[PDB]
Parts: C-alpha cells; structure tokens; sequence
C-alpha cells in the first residue's frame, strides 16, 4: 500500500491515514525512509498485540489543501499489508 | 516545557535515553543525535496522544538539579528537550 506522508520543517513527518505515527529526518530523504520504517514497526506492533491491521490510504489530492498540511512536501512510502 | 533526559552508552556502540518524567518513552539510536531526536519525537507524540484522549498534560517537570545526585542517576549524561505542552 502507498501511504501519503506530509514532510514539514530537521524535517518532521505525519501519516494522515495512520493517526499517531510520526517520524523525522535531517533531510527529506532520511525523513521518507524513517517514516516508512515507523509505519512498518507500527503495523508489527499491532500484529503482535493481536489487532487487525486494516488501512486505506488517501491520495495526496484529497489531503493537499487541508490547512494543517500547508507548506508540506508530500511523499509516498510503500508498506506491504 | 523542558524535560530532563539521561543519556546512556549501550553495548554495540548505540545510545539509549531515559526520561524521568515520562518513563515509558525511553528510546535509543545508533548515534547520540539519533537517540536524542528519537526521544524528543516520542515525548512530543506522547503529549499529543494524551491531548487527543482528552487528558490534561500541563504538569511540572523534574530538573537536572534535583536528580543529578540521586544514586540511581550516577554516571548519567544529562540533556534537556523542549516540548510545548
């Protein structure tokens, strides 16, 4: 699944489709990689807890105009669900 | 709000960080900088999560001054992380 992630300025990242998951990086490239691993680790925690893992990604188009993401650089990370 | 954190060198040449006022967000990293930034992100996320749960989060923090001599903090390397509550 391709999750959109909002990178803002080090860079901070939020994952609109997965509340609570955040990451960072010195560069945008680092923030993208670190965010993907944050999502994978979150999914694994949910699996370990015995929880269902069901997500639906949004598109950037559906999120780009929300005022909370003003000035964001948008990226996409691929996570296998 | 200024959170004291205690930085530790762990085996494998990695660094861990403990958080006296939020024990459960202890974090680690491959470098000192990664470890501290990982800890700050975890503190910010903890605070934001409690706000979403409808909890109060505006409470007093410990100081390095009050903890530095406690025997359980012997050898600690101290830092302060700033978080808007």
């Amino acid at each position: 699944m391709e999750f959109p992630i909002a990178v803002h300025k080090v860079y901070g990242v939020t994952v609109p489709d997965i509340p609570g998951v955040h990451s960072w990086g010195e560069t945008i490239d680092d923030a993208i990689k670190n965010t993907r691993e944050a999502i994978v680790g979150h999914v694994e925690t949910l699996i370990e807890l015995g929880e269902d893992v069901e997500f639906t990604c949004s598109t950037v188009e559906e999120l780009v105009a929300k005022p909370e993401y003003a000035g964001a650089v948008w990226a996409l990370v691929s996570v296998d669900l």
